[PDB]
Formats: structure tokens, C-alpha cells, sequence
């Protein structure tokens, strides 16, 4: 009888960067139709798919007559791990970014192309809004960035701090999926927290969420375990040295640490190399509430419109040499839909908390 | 040695839908005896039986002589579970919303049909008593529907807030079966509180069933950690990202929160989009008691109830393209049952309190 | 078909001390391409590639097509284990402080050679502020060597003492580093203990990290349950006897206790051969601010800089025989970049809380 | 393909008693490389190595070849265990003894031969030391082998009672290891007690060692539930019949309590045939202070230092017959290094405080 | 090669009761080498030894050879627990009772024949001063059996109520040695009673040993959940509906609780059918001091000292029919040592509190 090759199945999953061993039985299943007859590769919208359809059809046949699929999918699954294990010790942090903004600029050729439904309009009407967030937006953006390519000791972690719906949440969101990596729930009590600092293994950055302190219920704040959780997770914060993580020995990942006006011991301050406040701006709310198609496409909480924002204000230099084709031809395209001029007027209508297209 | 097709044994998991392993084992092996013979066949009461007895029958009986029928099953069981990963992810929700439809639809032609046992006149008496527990009732159905499918951040929770039999329970059990989906109980401590969470991966929608609060003993209510829970599952409720959910990294479902009438902080409160207050109507209780077939059988309680409500108030245009065909059949099947005055009729009989059906 | 040398795999992993079955797994697939267009080769900067990528190359082609990689690995990195329990029984604890000084030394003549980006003058800088942190450092150095290597009963535990920001954390790293081994944290309850008690198991040397005491929140000192489980561990500590560890039965590893200034109690006082009292230096600390590179590159807990230090100290005579030839390169390596005059500039720079390099 | 010898494995396992598959793993291993070339056989210093080596190297060779080695060493480490039930029923407890013996003097042929590095003469002032610690002291251990030997009911634990640097620990500690078996700790809450009384399975002795009692801190002696969790273990400590031990139903080993001064229930005490109470005596410590090679050397805690007082003091009829012939070899021995008269002066040293070696 | 007879070995442990896999591949293996030199078939003193060597030599010289050792003696173990699931529901209790005295009858053969070491007069001089612990003993012990064999619900269990050294533990031990059954332990919380009630699975009998109550302390007993527990588990002691037992569905067993003078509910005093009182009597505590070799063989708490009790006073009718002819055998073994005159002066010396025997 024919044999399914478990190489091939790999490389499916090498090329997808996939880590889930049924979506990966899932899809390569889905190969094993004709490609000829294939609706899906005649709609051209899924990329993991149409990409791959023709160059494992003939395996993906012998896999639907396999008796051993799990494990064929498991071993794949496997060597994904395995080779983020060995870029996690061998890639630069640089070039580990590069892979997350290449990641991203994927999705932005398909969502914004022929066979997509997104309208880049409305990202860089979340740009404008983003802009306004902050005094000198992409420069913030862009010393996030160096601080976590960098990973300096003591000076890796920054605070966000602010009541609810002052932008604090949708920012450390927008910046987690820029540079790829997991939030964690630290307000639960020390017991469980050691399963939970693992979900930080092989991650770039990580953002801890919602940190919760004692004592606010006078000011309405609830009260939770987070920040004396963190004021004991100074080697974590520091990066000074390697942690031993359970759910790997490493340095625990850098990243953000938002939470609501609660007192910071003094100890847990000094570890934050900067501190952002986030307070209520009327005018944002306001252009937030006529531009509904931001709230509803979760533009705001995106790290392509963070990287969207990056490419329409920084020249090509300001980009490591490995993307400088892919941000050309994105500057291209943002120039024959937006100019300096309309930008600049959707960031006054913002101002004005007034719809952001006209 | 006849060697056992675990494909086709895959397919017909794959064209039922089983997602139980031992389910699964029982309905093939009662697909090993001869279909001429076969009385399940004859009495054509199990369409998961009856359309498939003649496909499976050689393949049966070879797995009928297997020494390794639950592998063969658990290999099934996972390509279903695949295939929900897939869809989970590149189907569009409306098209999740249809696939619902028409599993409900199968139901109803075979319960309804000649070889079924409910009486449709039954069904509509049901239409009829949920059409009166609130106002614009095809509407409010139609817009929660709306609410699912479209799944907007912080816009995708409704709230249902009222005392026992004011009929809450109810019509969020009947929303749930109409979509398909999971109902958690929150009201244990945080410690238990993740794996119940775990409960909503890949689900359509989830119902929040009977949240409780403190301190509402003097007003006879049963306390419980509910409502302090939900208002620490803000990023689970809003929606805005995706939740590390175990028991995956998905958008927690959307849904509803059912509650007695306990005091709802501000910062709970504002996670929901609507609040819907159910009060006892004393004629609906009656009309109830005197119509006991709607207890008996389950109607108020059942998706096909709502599914019945839709296809008699709202037009062929207010349903997916894909549907068309089987909502004009089911209409026609409606017409010949009742009328608009008949229907009326039996409005005006629940108004009354008095049996449904004369 | 071809059959995998699962012997090459198990020599890979004993040649790289590796004890990661993903980590092989990933490394031994990279040795699949042809050596002669290989890049990692030609860039000479990961010797755990290039000098294993020629005598692996036809096996990790044969080990590319297998359908049992994982096991291949779990056998490989089982004799890693195996190697490892061997020698904790009959290696002399001289021979396991050479093994870990030639692996110090291995990774040495890779940053500060010619396919390295390390600066040689920059770690020099670190044992220049190093030898400032203590008189006599390269004694305390030696004196510590010398406490770990004989492992003598009740003599084999030093205790440093110190507020925050006084190198106490930092010197402990840097000696864990340079002796190779595990840092605890036992500030948990007493229920959760042994299975972090476990991490100690063939450990060399380990350090219990900034230990907390309770009453201290009148300083400002967080309150844990360390000092009280340090003092109900005599047995751990005093190495009298084989203890029964969790995760072997073995004398538990010798080390260091870091702590802030609380009460030590009598009891676990007598449990320390030694005690140094680190506090708070300005020019320390001003010198640190102005040699930045020290904190970027981790300098200041490298066991690297602390074999440096002694290098430059101590001659070939005080170190074992068995690495003498290397301590000779190393020294000659040395005097063409610093000598006993710029080294003696360099401290009267960390004096003076000057930038260390002119 | 050449088969390997499960059974030659396990014969290694058997005649060395290896109890752990990685140990017996890396051992077995070892032994692959021609024997005529071997420096280990050549050192002569690990007998586990250079007895078995010339009989083990082509079937381990074949052994490096294998893909199945942890299971041939888990078969091999099973038939150990085996062999353990299979003594623990049919062994008589003085043949339990003679094996403890030889296992103590195949060690002691081995550190004091040609090969080895230990000196007589320090063990003999262990001895001298030992025998000052309390009067009769041969005969102190030689009524102990006997009650550990005869497993009296109700007459079968020892209190060694105490301070801290008494030498209670020391002694218990030496006669631990001169009849084999494990130190346990009840200090823990009941919960976790069950785990720790089954690490007394098929033991020859157990010593439950430093228990503590409560309300004694007002003399410096720490709380504890040890004393409590004993009092409660009547059945465990009186032997009278089989206990159900979890990790087999058998008589809980025989032993030592050690504990510091604190009040024993009129319950508890009940349960010990003898208490010898253990008080500081300057000269010893002064004397040990002066003899530093037994704290180096972990002389007093050693097995071998009682056997060696038992062979100076007690004639050949004293021992088992079918050791007579090493007693003999070994009295040879010891009567070339020192005489009654040199053995008396080593004890008047122990007694002034002075260096027992001149 | 040669294949070894798994039905074999599962014929030996059938034939031996044996429950334990470990044991089993010990015995096993002592079957491989030669009968006709075998010292242990010669020294006639292991039954399960030298009744089993001839017929199992060829099979464990292949059993040796085995690469399967632990599968075969796990199939050949759940094949005796197999057999005990068949008895436990086809056997009646008089079989299992006749079972279990026959086990007891092949030990007293063994150790008070040509090739044991046990002292008959011993075990004789036990009868005696057990039938001086109770009036009418045989018929207190008579009766026991026929409550045990009846399993009468509500009328299955004995209180035994005493201070300690009263004799109610070593009555209760010797009777459910002689019926065959596990001691329970429940003075734990009922989070850990489920599995400890678990340890009753398929069993004749229970005894509840030592079961605490509370408030107690101003008579110094200690302080314990056991009464409140049993309270709790009326189910379990009625016996008149089968318990989910967890660690199947049966009726729990019946047996004895064993308590001090605590205050006993009067719910849980229905519980039982029957209560003795056992008082100290100073006679028979001075005789058993003056005659040792009942506590240091473990005499009085042996199921074989009820069995000759019983086999001294009762006729051969007072036995099943099955047991008859051994009953005869062991009444002359009995006439020949010890006569009616001889068994009085014994009883005549235990009431006077002088040795037992002469
Ligand atoms: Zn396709
Ligand atoms: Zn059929
Ligand atoms: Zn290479
Ligand atoms: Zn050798
Ligand atoms: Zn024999």
C-alpha cells in the first residue's frame, strides 16, 4: 500500500507555523479533493489553503487513508515547536521581529487585496485616532519597539496606567499583536500563578493585564492579587537573569503591565523603566461613536493598524533591510489612498469627536 | 484478512456530525445486519440510522470482526473535532447560523413528517404563548440573532433580569438551542472558575444561566460568587480580544446572562448592549397550566419553537440565500396548518389565559 | 528502507551536554542540507552546528524521512540523564568544576573570537566594578571555589545580606553562573516546598534567592515564608546526610542564601559557615549608570566575567591541571588588552563613580 | 540483527542492586568500550564498573545499538524490586542484617585497600569519639541490632532525646546506615503523612527524625506536628500486625524517634522500650573541633565507623557465621593499626578535649 | 524461539492468591534453575516454593529469556482479581469462610510441621489466655462467625469498647485474621474517607480500628472525626442496599468498630447488634508479662490461635462438611500435646497472673 509522507505533512505545517495538531488534520484533509474542481482555491481567500492545495493533493489522498493520522499531525506539530525552540536560543530579536511584521504584512496583502473584504480607509481612520491617543504616537510606538528588540535588564517593562475606556487596554492589545506574544491574569492568588508565568514560554513579549490592587473600593477600583503578585516577580520583571518557567530556563519576556489608578508600592515602581497615563478624552470617545466601523472590525486593538501607523510615518531606514521591499510597496499603496493633507484632516475631525471619513 | 475502511467510518461521523467516541461504536455496529431485514430501516423513525444502513453495511460487518474498534472510532471523532477547528475559523458566522438552521430543520421534517410524533398545531400554540411574553417578539428574536451573527465587541451580551417563572429561563434556553451553544454556571469560586470557561471553545454562543449576587436574603434570593465572577470577565464578555481558554486562544462566544433581580454594579451593568426585564404575567402562567402538551413536550424551551416563530412572521428575504428553498417549503406547511386569524385566536387565548387550542 | 543511527543522535546530545528532547529534535533536523552550501557553517557562530553539521549530515537526512523522531530524541536525551547520574556517583567535585570551566571557556572563545560580537575590554570593565564590590574579591572568589568544591558537613552554605541595589542578587548570579547549578525560591508554603526543594537534584551548587522573613513592614521589607522554611532544613542545609528529594536520594547540593535585612534567628544562623553584608556604595552604583554596556550585555551575573577575574588574578598554578593549557591562552589573551596599570585605572575609575573605559 | 541480553542486563542490575533505570542506563553504557584499553579498570576504584565490565562489553556494545534501552533497564530495575518482595517475605531479619554487612564491608575492602583513598586510622578515631558519646557504647548498638533483629511488638523503637549538637542526630544517622532503611519527617499536617509513612516500604528500619511538639517556644524550640502525627501512628510504631502502606499491606518498620526536649504525651512515651537521653558535653565538641577530618570526612554518620567499633570491641562468635571470615580479615586489619593500649589513648584525647590523633 | 505458557503462569498465581506483580516475577523467577539442586526445595519450608518448582522449571527458564516479564505477571495478577470479581458474587459466605480456613489450616501445616519453627504449646498457652479475656470465648467467637457468615442487615456489626491494653485490638485483629479482611482507618475528614472506604472492595470483613470522638480531652483521649464519620454512614454499616465504593457497586462489609470510652451517639448505637466492654484485669497482663513468646511470635492477634480455639472446644459438626477431615487431623495433633486437665492448669495459671506454661 502507499505511504502517507510525515516530511510533507511537516513542511505544511513549518510553512502555516502551525501548533494545533486538529486544525493541522483539518486543513491538510481539506487538500485532498481535486485542486482543478477546488472552490476554495478559486476564491483565493485563504492562503494556508489555495498555497498549498496543488503541492499536497497526492499525499493529502493517502492521508485520508491513513490509520494513523493524529500521529502523523503530532509529529509535525512537534518539529514547530522544536524549530521555536531553536530560533527562541538562536535568532536575534531583530530578526525574530522581522518574522512577526512579515507575519502581519501577509494578512494585510490578503485582507486588503483582490480577494478581501477589509477597507484600508477605515485603518488609517484608526491610525488617525491611534495618532491622537498620545503626543508623538509614533515615536512612542517605535521606542515600544526598541525596548523590546533590545530587552535591557531593569529597563524592559512599561506601566499603563488609567481609568477604563481611557485606551490603556486597546493600546497594550494593539502592541502585543505588533510584536506576537500572550497576556496573562496575574490577579489570581501565588498558588496558581506559577502555571500561568508559563504561558510566557518561547513568547516575545507578554502584556499583564488589568493588574488589580487593595484598598479602592472607596474610588469604585476592585480589589485582586496583582500588583503584590508583581512586587514578588522582580527577577521575572528584571530579566536580569533566567527563570525556571513550569506549565523551560529563560528570561521571562518583556512587555507592559497595564492597570487602573491603584497605589504602586515604591519597589514595584522602580521596575518600570516608563510610565504612560491614559486619561478620558471627550473628542475620542465622541469620533470613536461616529466611526463604529473601528469598534466593529477591531481596528484599534490591531497590530497592523499599529504597523499601518509605523509605515505611513517612518521612512523605509527606520525598518530593518529584510522588509524593505514589502514596506515600498505598502507606502505605494498608502499613497494612492490617503495624503498628508487628508490625514491630517481625519486627525482634526477626531479632535473634533467628530466621524473620521467625511 | 477484509480490512475495516476507517474513511468511510469517518464520513458517516462526519455527515452526523458525532462528536462521542461510544455513540459513534453503537450506531455502526447496528449497521452489521442485513438492510432488508432491517425493522430500524422499516419503521424509518432515525434518519442518523435509515440513510446510511445501505453505505455502511459491508463496511460494518468487517468492523464488526475489528480488534480495534474505539481506535477506529477515536480516529472518526477527532477528523469531526478537525473539522470544527477548521470552520471555527474560515467560516463566516452567518454561514454558522445556517449550518444551525438546517440541522433544526432535519429535526422537523422528521418529527413532523409521516414517520414522526409531534403535532405541529402543538408547536404554533408554543409560537403563540412566546410571541405574547413579550412585546415585538419576532423582532426581538430577529435582533438577537443579529446581535450573534454580527458578534461586535462590547455590543454582544444581553442581560435577562427577572424572578422565577416570569419565563428568563426560558426564552434564553430557547435562544441558546436556536443557535447552538453551551450553558455555564459561574457561581462557584474563581479557583473552578477556568475550566468552566473551557466549556465555550468553539462555541456559536454561550448562556451565563442564573448568576447570582450577595446580600439579597432579605429579599429571599440565594447568594452565590456569580455576579463578582462575570464582573471579572470583562475581556471574556467584551470581546474585544482573544482569551487563553482552557480545559485554545479564541474569542470568548457572545451571548446572554440570566439573573434574578439582585443589584448589578456599574462596571457589570455597562458590559451589556441590552437589558431585557421579564416580569410574571399571571395570564401566561395560566394559559400554560391549561395548554400542559407545551410542558410535557418542551416546546418553550425548544429552538424549532423559534425557528417555527420566524418562519411564520418573517418573510423568505429575512433568511440566508442558502435557506430559501426550505423556509418557502415550510411555509406552505405553516399555511395549511394555521392562518393569521387563527393565529390570532389563539393570542387572544393566552391573553385570556385559557387553553391555546380549542 | 534506511535506517536512522539512533547511536549518532544519543552522541549529538552527549557531545552538547543536551537535555531538551525538542531543542535535539530541532538542531539535528537543521544538519539535513548539504554542509557545502550551508550559511549557518559559513558564518561560524553556533558551534553546536558547525561542528556537528559534516558528521551528521547523512544520518539527519535519514532522520528527516523517519516516523519516530520524538523517541529517537527521548533515548538520546534519557543517556544525557543517564551520563549525568553516573557522574554525580563518581565524578570528584574538582573534575565537575573543570567540566563546568570548560564550558565557560568553550563559550568564551566563541563570543570574543573572530566570528563573535562580544567586546573583551567590556567584560574586563565588569571585573574591574566586580573587584570594587568586596576587598580581597578575587579571594572571596577563590574562598567560595574552594566552600563548594570540598562540600564539607555544615560548612558549606554562606549567607549574603543586603538592602536592594548593594550586588548581593547580582555577585550570587554571577557565582551560581560560574559554578553551574539552580537558584529556589522558597518564600512559598511549606506544602508546595519539596517539589521546588526537587530542583536541587545532581545540582552542583545552588542559590535560595532573596529569602524573606516576616515582621519587616515597619522597613519596608516584604513579608514570606522563607526564613522560617530555611530554618526547618537544617538537614538540606548541613549536607550531614542524604536527603530524599522530589520532582533521588542524595546529600542536597551545597550554595548561598541571599536575603534583606531581617532577623535571622539563632537556629539558622549556625547553619552559615559565612556572612557578608553588602551595602549601598554610591560610586558603585554612579559608575554602573556611566558603563551602561555592563547592565545591556548582562556582565555583572556572568560566570564568564567572574572566570575572567580569576584568569587575571591567579596563576596557572591555582587553577586544576587538567585546564591549565586553556588558562595560558587565556592570560595571553589578556595582557594584549589591559594590563596591571589600565586594570588599576579602570578601578580608580569605578572609584571615583566614573565611566569604567576612558 | 544481533539481539541484546535482557537477561545479562538484569543479572548486572541483581548483582549490583541498582534500584534506578537512568543509574543502571548509564553503567550499562558504560562498559561498550574494549576493556583492554579501559582507564576506569585500569583505576580499579568503582568495583560496579571493574568486576562486571569484561563480562558485560559485547552485549553492551550490542546495547549502544539498541532503540529500546530504558525498557530493558526498567525490565532489569523491576526484577530488583521482584527480587526485594521475594526477601522481605522469606528473608529472616538476621539474613536482612548479614546482607547489610557485606554491602557495609565490600565498601570498606574498597576505601581502606590499595585502591582506595579513605585512612584507618580516621575511622578508628571515629570509633574512639563514638565510643565516648555514651558508657557501654558497643553494647548500646549491639542491644539496638538485636531489638531491630528480633521486631518485638511494642518493643521495637528507641527515643534518642536531646539540644541540638548532643550528638542524637549523629548516632541515629550511623545506625541508620549500619542496618539500611530511611529517615522520615512527620513534621507535615496528616494529609500529606500517608505519602511520607510509604517511604518505609519493604525498609529494614526507619528514624523519624527531629520531630517537634508545640507550646515549647518559650525554650527556643520550633512548632511542629510531628509529636501529634506519632501519637496517632500506635499501629505503625507497635507492629503488632500489617499496615496498608500507600506510594502494600505489611508490620511498618522498626526504628529511632530523635526529638529535642519538648513534653511526650504518657501515650506516646508508651510506645518506646528505651529513651536515651542525649546532653551536651564540651569535651566532645572540643575534640571534633580538633579532629576536623570527621566532620570533613562524615565519619560519625557512617555505617562503617559502628561496624568497625563492633569488630574492635566484640569477638567472631558475636557476628553471623556466614560472615565470620571477613570479621576475621578485618580484626587482622585493625590490629595492625592500633592496639588496646593506642585505642585507649585515643579516648583520654576524646576526654581531655584534645586532637584524637596524635 | 521458544514462546513462554502465559496460561502457566497465571496457573501459579491462580494456585498461590497472588495479588501482587512484583511478588509474582520474583517466585517466578526462583522457579529457573535445576529442582534436583535446588536448596529451597530441599530446605521443604516455602510451599509456594517447592510445591510449584517441578511443574514451572521449563517454563521459568523461558520466562528468564522474556522481553515481556511485566505484561505476563500483570495478565496472570488480573486474572486472580478476575476469579475474586466471580467468587465475590457466586460464592456464598459460608465457602468463603471455609476458603479462608483452609489458607489458615496449609500455614498451621507449614509452621507446626516436620520443616516449621513454630512452638504448638505456644500457640496453646494463646487459646488459654484468650478464652480468660471473655466468658464462653468459643461461643463469643462462634457467634461472631455466624453474624459474619449471615450478613443480617442492621444486625452485621459488633462494637468492641475499651481503654487500650483492655484487649479489644488484639481480639478484633485476631478475628479478622481469622475471617481474612482489611482495617480500616477513619479519623481522617470525609474530603479523604471515599478511598479509604475503597480499601472494603470485595472483602469478607472490616475492622474500624481506634475510632476517636471528640470532647474527650479532660479524660486524656484524644480528639478524632471517627465517630461523627460513622455516624454518616449508616449505608455502609445497614448493609441493607449495595454503596458506590471507590479507589464498584456492593453491599460494604460487615465487621466490628473498635473504640475508648467515648460518648456514643445514640443514632450510631443502633448501628450495632452487639457491644463488649473490655475492662483491664490485671491477671491477664502479668500473665502475658510471664510468658513473652505470646507477644514476640504475635500469638494472641493471630487468626490461627482462634482456629485452634475453635478446633480445641467445638466438635467436627460445629464445621462445614467441606473442612471435616482436616478438623480430625488437627483434634489429634491437638490430644496428643494438650489434654482437658493440662488446657485448666493453663487457664488456672492465667487467672493467677503466673506464666502460662510450666
Ligand atoms: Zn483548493
Ligand atoms: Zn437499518
Ligand atoms: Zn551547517
Ligand atoms: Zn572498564
Ligand atoms: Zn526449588
Amino acid at each position: 500500500t502507499k505511504q502517507v509522507s510525515w516530511k510533507l505533512v511537516t513542511q505544511y505545517a513549518l510553512d502555516t507555523k502551525c501548533e494545533d495538531v486538529f486544525l493541522l488534520m483539518g486543513m491538510y484533509l481539506n487538500f485532498q479533493e481535486a485542486p482543478a474542481a477546488c472552490a476554495a482555491c478559486a476564491a483565493a481567500d485563504q492562503p494556508n489553503h489555495f498555497n498549498h492545495h496543488e503541492k499536497h493533493y497526492y499525499n493529502a489522498q493517502i492521508f485520508a487513508d491513513s490509520k494513523n493520522q493524529k500521529s502523523i499531525c503530532q509529529q509535525a506539530v512537534d518539529t514547530v515547536a522544536a524549530k521555536q525552540r531553536v530560533d527562541s536560543l538562536h535568532m536575534t530579536r531583530e530578526e525574530m521581529l522581522v518574522e512577526r511584521f512579515n507575519f502581519l504584512l501577509d494578512k494585510m496583502d490578503l485582507i486588503f487585496g483582490a480577494h478581501g473584504n477589509a477597507v484600508l480607509e477605515q485603518y488609517m481612520a484608526g491610525v488617525a485616532w491611534i495618532h491622537c491617543l498620545l503626543p508623538q504616537m509614533d515615536t512612542v510606538i517605535y521606542e515600544f519597539l526598541k525596548c523590546i528588540v533590545l530587552n535591557i535588564p531593569k529597563k524592559r517593562y512599561w506601566l499603563f496606567k488609567g481609568p477604563i475606556d481611557s485606551g490603556k487596554t486597546t493600546l497594550a492589545a494593539a502592541l502585543l499583536d505588533l510584536c506576537g506574544g500572550k497576556s496573562l491574569n496575574v490577579n489570581m492568588p501565588l498558588e496558581r500563578l506559577n502555571f500561568e508565568l508559563g504561558v510566557g514560554i518561547d513568547q516575545f513579549m507578554v502584556v499583564f493585564e488589568d493588574v488589580k490592587g487593595t484598598g479602592a473600593e472607596s474610588r469604585d477600583l476592585p480589589s485582586g492579587h496583582g500588583i503584590s503578585n508583581l512586587d514578588c516577580l522582580r527577577d521575572y520583571l528584571d530579566g536580569s537573569v533566567k527563570v525556571n518557567l513550569e506549565r523551560r530556563t529563560q528570561v521571562f519576556p518583556p512587555g507592559i503591565v497595564t492597570m487602573n489608578e491603584y497605589s504602586v508600592p515604591r519597589t514595584l515602581q522602580a521596575r518600570f523603566v516608563r510610565q504612560i497615563d491614559f486619561r478620558p478624552k471627550a473628542y475620542l470617545r465622541k469620533s470613536l461613536s461616529c466611526s463604529e466601523y473601528l469598534l466593529e472590525k477591531r481596528i484599534l486593538q490591531s497590530g497592523m493598524t499599529l504597523l499601518l501607523l509605523l509605515i505611513w510615518f517612518r521612512p523605509v531606514a527606520d525598518f530593518a533591510a529584510a522588509i524593505h521591499e514589502r514596506i515600498v510597496q505598502w507606502k505605494e499603496r498608502l499613497d494612492l489612498e490617503i495624503s498628508m493633507y487628508t490625514f491630517s484632516t481625519m486627525k482634526a475631525n477626531v479632535g473634533m469627536g467628530a466621524p473620521i471619513l467625511d
